[PDB]
C-alpha cells in the first residue's frame, strides 16, 4: 500500500477508472487515513462485464482440472499473503486479531474448497421410459456472475463466492463493499499473481446504486451472488428480473439462542457471549436474541453478564487478545443508540453497557423486553442483545419464530427428545444443537428463509447456483409419427 | 355447463358472483359458464393452503404418495372426460389430446413414485465431534399458473410434483382453458385430499396471478407462459422474496445435416414443426438445413406439409390439425406472414386463414431480420434456412434470444456431438423431435426461455429447499473473552 | 401339493421325488412338496439365463409396471399368506399381518424405483471427451431364504432383483416350501414373461449348492446363518460370481439410567422376544446401567411371565407360537444348560414341550456363557448389568457379529456417542432393534454379513457400473516415436 | 538415486526393517540381469507384525476429521512430486517400461493421489424420508477397517497408489504386499509415506513371496478387505480363501479387450490407434487391445498399414534414450510363454504378417491373421506383444467375435456412424467401454474394472471409497409407542 495505488482490476490490467475519480478510505479504529480509493462509475462496470464475457466461452470449455490448477494457484498465493489480509482486516475493517486470523483460515480452507470440487461436479445418467434412447444430464456454467460483497468478513464472504464460481466455469464481476475496498484490491492482487487468463476475474471498487445497480441490469451478466442487507437483496432481486437473471440472496438474520434448563449454566453463558458479541455482534449469524428457559433465567443472566463485563473493547491493532474492535462507521453507532434508547424507553432493563466513544460501542445488555421492542423486530447488526425469559419450550418456539428472519438458530440442552422438537420447530435454513449459531463450513449449504434471503453457498451448493441442468439425448431408431395421418 | 371455484375443500361462486362465458374456439358454440375472481377470492384460497400447510407438511411422505396413487386412480377413470374437454375447450386433435393424457397419467404416476425418495445428505464435518446433515424441507404454499396449449399435462406436472414433497397449491389455470382446471379440482376432490391443501381459481391473470404472485404467504410460484409476462412476474416475487420456476416458451432449431435419411428428416420435421398447429414451446420453430440436401429436403417437407388434414377435431380420430385457441393468434400469424412477405420471403405454401383455423404457412428465402427468425412464432408459419456448413448452422441456431431446446438430425457421432455441445439450450435431442419430454427428466431452458427445471426430483429442488443442521457432541474453550 | 415353478410352467421335480412337510405346532401333514436336484436347479437357471437379454433390455417403467402388476395380486392374496406363515411358520396373528404389511410395502417400493436408478455423468480430465457411467443389472441372481420371515425376507430381495432387469432363481428355506410356492402363484398370476422368476424346491447342501456353483449365475443373494454363508462366500469364488450375505446377529440393547423403566421394559420384552426371538435382528444380549437393573430386570420379568404362548391358530392374541422345529428346542436347552453350569441365575422360563419354549431369562451372566457368545435364535435371553456407559460399549461389541443394536436414554450425547461406538452395520436411538424400512441400507458388519438391501442398496447389490466415452478429436499416440 | 545410499528393506510400524528371519532376495533388471537390489524376502511373522499395527493404528486413523486425512495425502503429493525422476528411474530398470511409458505413469500417479486427497472431504452419506411418524433415518459411511494392497509388476506405481491413496483417504489402514518382480518400486513409495509422516501403522510395506506374505494378509481374521490386481487364477484363489473371514474384495483380474474397426474409418488413424492400444509397454496392460477385429471392407488396407507402423517400432534398452518404444518383458517365464503363444499360432495354420523373434527378455511383436477361436491367443489373455486380427463381415460378426471371450474389462470401436457406434457399445460385454479411442483409456476418478472373468468391484475416485466403506443406517425415534406383546397389556 505504501509502494503501490489501490486500483480497478478490470481484463488482466489493474487501472484506475475512466474518469479518474476517488476516494479516501479512513480507518473505523482511530480515523486516520489507510488509503486513496476508485470512486468508479457505470462505464467502468460496463468494461468489466464485457471482459468477463469474451473470456467465458474459453475458459468454461478447458477441463475442470485445468481451472482446478488456478486455484491452487490462488491458493499459494493467498498463503504467501496471509499476513496482509490480517493487517487490512483489523485497519480497515475493525476486527480483532482473532477475528481477522479466523477469517484467514477459513478463508484459505475456502479456496481450497473450490479446488478440490471442481473436477467432481457431476451430471446424471437416466432411465428413459422410450426404448433405444440415451438419456442424459450435463452441467453447464451460467456465465457471467456478479459478486456484490459486505463489509462484515469482506475476505471470507468475497472468497466463497468467488472460488467457487470461477471453479465450474463461470467468469467474475466483483464490488467490494464501499467500507472495505483494499480487501477486495488484495484479492485481485492474489488472483493477479496466480495468473487467471485475462477477463475471467475483474475488480470494480465503486458505489453500489451505481456499479452494482450496472453489474445487476446488465444483459450480459447471467446471475449475480449477494451478500448484504434484505432491502438492498429485494431491490437486486427486482432488478434482476428484467434480463431474467438468477440470483443467490443472503440477507442477514435475527438468529434464536434457545437456552433449555437442563444446561450446564456457565458453559451456556460462555458459550452464548462468544455467540452474540463476536466481531461486536456484526455477523449475520450471530445469536441476536437469546431466550431463556425460566428455571435457569436468574443464574444464566447473572453468568452471562458476568462474562460480558470481562470483554475488552480497544483498538484491535494493539495485541493479540483484544475482545472487541469498533463498529465499521459512525452511522452504525448511531443506529445502535437508536437501538439502546428504543429499549430503555420501552421499560426495558439495561443489565449492563451503553456507552460508545468513535466508531466503539459496547455490548448493551437487555431484559424485561417485549415483542415491539425495536432489538426484537429488527436484525440488529451489533453488539445490542436481548434475553427474553419463557416458561416451556412451546414459548421458546413462540418466540424463537416471531422474527422476520430465518438464517440460523441454535438449542442447548442434553434432552435428544427436546433437542430434535425445537429443531424441527424452528423456522430456519440452518440451526445446531449444543453450538453457536453461527457455525460455518466451506463445503455445507449456507442460506436461509423467509427474509433472510434465498439459495445456499458452499462447495457444491455454491455450484447447484451457478450452473445449469442440461438433458440431452440420442435416439437410436427410426419411428412413425402421428401427422400427416393419411400416410 | 357451470364451472366453480374450489377453495378448503369446497366448490364455490366467486365471492362476487361474477361470472363469464366460454367458447369453442372451433366454432363459436358455448362451452361453459367460468368465475371471474378477485383479489379476494385468490386470498381465501392462499389462506386455506398456508392453514392446510403444517398438517400436509409433517406427515410421512408414504401418506403422500398415497395421497397421489389415488388421484391417478380417479385420473384414470376420467381420461375421456379430459379428452373432450382438451378438444373442445383447447382445440387439440384426437391424437394430441390422447398423447397429453397418457403423459399425465405418468406424470401423476411419477410424483407418487418419488415422493418417499427425496433424500438429504450426510457431511464429513471439518471439526471433531460434530455430526452434520442436510434436511429437505418444503417450501411451503406454491402458487401455479399455466397456459392454454397443454392446459392438462403442464398443470399437473407442477401439482402432482409440488404436492408431492409436502407442498400446498393454490392454481390458476390460463382463461382461455378454465374447465381443464376445473376437472383437475374434480379429480383432487375425488381423491379426498385434506381440505386446502389444494385449491383452484379461476380469474384474470393481472388481478387473481398477481395476488397470488405478490402475497406474503405464498413461498414460490411455478409458472409458465410468455416471456414478458415471465419477467413481470419475476420483478413482483422479488418484493416478498419468493423463489420463481420460469418456462417462458422458445424458438428451437431443428439442424439437418447432409448424411441424413432426407424423407425421413421431412417426415420428422414436419410433425416437429407443426404439432398441434406449432402451439408447442417445445416446437421445432426454426429449421435449419445444410446446402447439399436442401432442394430435397424443402420439397418433401412441403409435400407432407400439403397432406396434413385441417379440421374441426371433434369430426374424427384422424384430423392432423385444429384451430388455434382464437382470433388473436389467427392475427398474430397473419402479421408473421406480412412481415415476411415483405421482406422479400417466398411463400411456399399455406397462410389461408378462416375464423381461428390457419393452414401452415411455409417460408424461404429467409433472412435473420424477418420476425419469424426474432420473436416466437406460436403458431403454424416455419420458416426454412439454408446453411452452407455446421459452423454457419450452429450460428443460426444461436441467433435467438431464447434457448429452451432444439435438436440435430445426422449420423455421423462427430458432427452430432459437436453440434449438441454448441448449440446454446437447456434441453438438445439428436436424431429426435425438438419436442421430447419424459415424466422424470430436467425440462426448462436457458436465456429468454426461463429459470429452473421441473420433471421429477428436478421439480423437488424447485419447491424445497435445504436444511443444514449440526450436533456438537464435546464442549470447547470461545476465543471471547480472553481474559478467561 | 405344491409344485417347482420354471419357465412359466409348473412342474414337478424330474425325479417326481416329494416329502411331507408338517405343521410346528402339532406336526399335522401341510403339504406334499418337491424334493429337487442338480437338473432341476440346472433348469431354473437355463431358463433364466435364456429370458435375460428380453427383461433387461426392455424400458424400466415395463419392469415397474410387471411389479405393480404383482402389487395388486400379492394384495388379493394377503388371508392365503398370512395362513401359511402361521400353520407352515408357526407365527402368531400379529407376526405375519405384520409380515404381510411390510411385504406389501416391499414390493411397492422396488416398483417405485425402478424408473430411477441413475447412473452420473463425469467430468473428464481430456478435452474433447465425454465421459459417462451407466447401470447395468449383473444377470441370473440366485435368491437363497431362511425361515424365520420367509414372505418378507424373500419378497425383499426378489422384487428389488427383478426391478433392475435381473432374473431369479429362488430356493426357499425347506421347512417354509408352501410360502415359497404361493410366491411363485403370485407371479405367474402377475403374467410375468415365461423364465424371468423360477422357483426351485430342495435340500440346500444340493439345488442351493448348484445355484451357487453355476456358471450362468451372476450373483448371489443369501440370508441364514454365518456358517452357511462362510460355505456359499467360498463356492461362489469359482466362478467370481458376486454375494450378497445377511448372517444374523447378536444385537445389544443398552439402557442407560435416564429412562422411562417401565417403557424400557416393555420395548425390551417386544424387542428380545417376539417371534419368539427368532429374528436376526432380535435384542438377543440386554445391557443395563446398575442404576436401574433391579427395577428394569423385575419389570422385565413381570412382562415376560405376561406372555401368552399358545397355537398360534386359536385367536388373534396369542403372543408367542412354538419354534420351528425339535431341533431349535434341542439348541435352546443346549444354551440353558450351559447357562446354569456357570452359575446364571434363570429368572424365569425354559419349560418346553413339543416345539413349544416358555422364553427363559437369565442373570448374573458373564462373557464365557454360550447366550454371549452365540447367536441365539430363540427366546434364550441374558441380561447384563454394567457400571457405566464404557462398559456398555465394551460389552456390546464383546461379539462375533455387528448387525444391529439399539440405546435407551434421553441424554443426546450418551445416545450419540454409543451410537458411534457401537460396532454394526444398523443402530437406533430410542427403539427396538429389528426397526426396518423397505428403502433403507439393511444389513451388518464383522460376522453379521457383507452388502446392504432396501430400495437402492439392493439396486447396488445387483447391478454394476459401466464407464463409457466418446472421444470427438484425433491425436497423435506416442510410439512409433520415428513418426 | 544410486542402485548400489540402495538398504532396501520392509516398512512396518513407522521404522524401516528387515524381515524377522533376515531372509533377502536379489532383484536383478529384465534389461540385462543386473542386479538392482538385495530385498527382504519376508514370512508370516512380518506380515502378521504389519497387520497388528495397522489394526492398531486404526481407531485413531478412522476417528479424525477427513480434512487431516486429505491434509496427509496433500503432503505425500508434495513428497512425490520431489521423486518423480528416482520413481522413473526404478519403473524403467525394475520393470522394463520404456521412458515414455514411466513417465506417463508418474503423471497419472500425480493425479492419483492428488484425485483421493481432494475427494476425502466430501463422501457423503444420505438423509432418508422415513415411513414412520416422529423418526429420523440417515446413513453414515463407515471405513471397513485394515486393508490388504496387493499389485502386480506392469504398473507396479500407478495400480498401487490407486489403491493406497484412496483407501487411506476415507480412514482405512494399509498393508501392502508389491509384486515379487517389482519390490523396488514399493520401497520408494514407503519411503514416500515416511517422508510425509503419516501416523505409525497408517501403512506398512511387507516384501515377499505372495503365496506366504500375500496369504498371510488374505487370510488374517484383523483384515476387513483385500484390494486386488493380477492374474484371473489368482484372484479366484483370494476370493475363496478371503471367504473364510467374510472380509471383502476388489478384483480386477485382466483383460482380452476387443478393438473393433468399421469400414467407414479413416483408415490410416486406426492403424496408428491400433499399434498404440495394442502394443504399448510391450502388451502388458491388462486394458491392452489384445483382440483387434476389422471390417472385411477395409480390412487388407487396414492390415497392411498396421504392419507398417508395427515394423517402425524400435526395440531396444529403455534405459538408452527417451524415444525407446519397446522395451524388454519383465522375466524370462514371459518370453517363454509368449513363444508357446506364438508357436500354437503357427502350428494352428495362423498367418505370422511379423515379428516373433525374441533375444534375452525383449520379444519382437508378432501378429497373425487368419485365425480362429481355438488358437490360444483368442482364448486366453495375452499379456505380451503377439496379436490376432480377425476379419468380419459386418457388426453382428464383429460383436460375436467380441464377446467370445471368458474376459470383459475394456473394449473399443472406431467409428463415425453413431448409431453403429452405440449399438456396438451397448452390445459388447465390459466393464468399460471407449468409442473412438484406445481400449486403455483411464481417468484417476472414474469406475474402472470389469465384469465375467476380469474381475469385480470398481476402483478410481468415490468408487474406491465404495468400495473401501459400508453403509451404516442410524434412527432416532422421538415418540413412545405401544407393542404388541404382551397382547393382555
Ligand atoms: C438368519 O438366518 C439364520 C437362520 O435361518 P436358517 O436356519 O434358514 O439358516 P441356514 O441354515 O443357513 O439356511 C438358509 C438357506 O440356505 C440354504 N442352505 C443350506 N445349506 C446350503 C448350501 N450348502 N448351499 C446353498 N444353500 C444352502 C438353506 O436350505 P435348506 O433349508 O435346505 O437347508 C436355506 O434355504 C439366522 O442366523 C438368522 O440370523
Ligand atoms: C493383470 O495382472 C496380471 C499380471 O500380474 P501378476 O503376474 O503380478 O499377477 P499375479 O501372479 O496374480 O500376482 C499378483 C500379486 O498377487 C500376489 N500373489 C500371488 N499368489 C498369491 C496368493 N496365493 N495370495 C496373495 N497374493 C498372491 C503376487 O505376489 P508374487 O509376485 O510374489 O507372486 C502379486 O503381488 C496380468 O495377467 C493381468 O491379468
Amino acid at each position: 500500500l505504501n509502494i503501490m495505488k489501490v486500483a480497478n482490476y478490470i481484463n488482466g490490467e489493474f487501472k484506475e477508472p475512466s474518469t479518474g475519480a476517488f476516494q479516501v478510505k479512513t480507518s473505523p479504529v482511530d480515523g486516520s487515513k489507510i488509503a486513496e480509493v476508485p470512486r468508479s462509475g457505470r462505464e467502468d462496470a460496463r468494461e468489466a462485464i464485457d471482459s468477463a464475457f469474451e473470456a467465458l466461452k474459453a475458459w468454461a470449455n478447458i477441463p475442470a482440472i485445468r481451472r482446478a490448477e488456478y486455484l491452487y494457484k490462488m491458493l499459494e498465493v493467498f498463503r504467501q499473503m496471509k499476513e496482509d489480509f490480517m493487517k487490512i482486516l483489523t485497519v480497515e475493517g475493525g476486527g480483532t486479531y482473532r477475528k481477522v486470523w479466523g477469517e484467514v483460515v477459513f478463508t484459505e480452507r475456502l479456496i481450497q474448497n473450490a479446488a478440490e470440487l471442481a473436477r467432481h461436479y457431476q451430471g446424471r445418467v437416466l432411465q428413459s421410459d422410450s426404448e433405444s434412447t440415451i438419456s442424459v444430464v450435463f452441467k453447464r456454467s451460467k456465465g457471467v456472475v456478479g459478486v456484490i460483497t459486505p463489509w462484515n468478513y469482506p475476505l471470507s464472504i468475497s472468497m466463497k463466492k468467488i472460488a467457487h464460481t470461477l471453479a465450474v466455469g463461470n467468469t467474475v464481476v466483483y464490488k467490494p463493499a464501499s467500507d472495505t475496498p483494499v480487501t477486495g484490491w488484495l484479492i485481485a492482487q492474489m488472483v493477479a499473481k496466480a495468473g487467471l487468463p485475462k477477463g475471467v476475474f475483474n475488480l470494480v471498487i465503486g458505489p453500489g446504486p451505481v456499479v452494482g445497480e450496472e453489474i445487476v441490469t446488465h444483459k450480459r451478466v447471467a446471475h449475480v451472488t449477494f451478500t448484504g442487507e434484505s432491502s438492498t437483496g429485494r431491490e437486486i432481486a427486482a432488478k434482476a428480473a428484467g434480463t431474467l437473471k438468477t440470483v443467490t440472496l443472503e440477507l442477514g438474520g435475527s438468529d434464536p439462542l434457545i437456552i433449555l434448563d437442563d444446561v450446564d449454566v456457565d458453559y451456556a453463558a460462555r458459550l452464548a457471549v462468544f455467540a452474540s458479541l463476536f466481531h461486536q455482534g456484526q455477523i449475520c449469524t450471530s445469536a441476536k436474541r437469546i431466550i431463556v428457559h425460566k428455571a435457569v433465567a436468574d443464574k444464566f443472566i447473572e453468568r452471562y453478564v458476568h462474562y460480558v463485563k470481562m470483554l475488552r473493547i480497544d483498538d484491535p491493532r494493539k495485541d493479540e487478545k483484544v475482545d472487541l474492535g469498533p463498529l465499521i462507521n459512525e452511522r452504525q453507532v448511531a443506529l445502535m443508540k437508536e437501538f439502546v434508547d428504543d429499549a430503555v424507553s420501552r421499560g426495558g432493563r439495561l443489565l449492563i453497557g451503553g456507552r460508545s466513544w468513535g466508531n466503539f460501542f459496547e455490548p448493551a445488555i437487555f431484559v424485561d423486553v417485549d415483542r415491539n421492542f425495536r432489538i426484537m423486530r429488527e436484525e440488529v447488526f451489533g453488539p445490542v442483545r436481548p434475553i427474553v425469559v419463557v416458561e416451556n419450550d412451546d414459548q421458546a418456539v413462540e418466540v424463537a419464530n416471531d422474527t422476520d428472519y430465518g438464517l440460523s438458530g441454535a438449542v442447548l440442552t442434553n434432552n435428544v427428545n427436546r433437542a430434535f422438537r425445537i429443531a424441527e420447530a424452528v423456522e430456519s435454513g440452518m440451526f445446531h444443537i449444543n453450538d453457536v449459531t453461527f457455525l460455518e463450513e466451506s463445503h455445507v449449504p449456507f442460506g436461509g428463509i423467509k427474509a433472510s434471503g434465498v439459495g445456499r453457498e458452499g462447495g457444491e451448493w455454491s455450484f447447484h447456483e451457478t450452473t445449469y441442468d442440461r438433458w440431452v439425448t440420442v435416439t437410436l431408431r427410426t419411428r412413425r409419427f402421428p401427422i400427416p395421418s393419411a400416410l
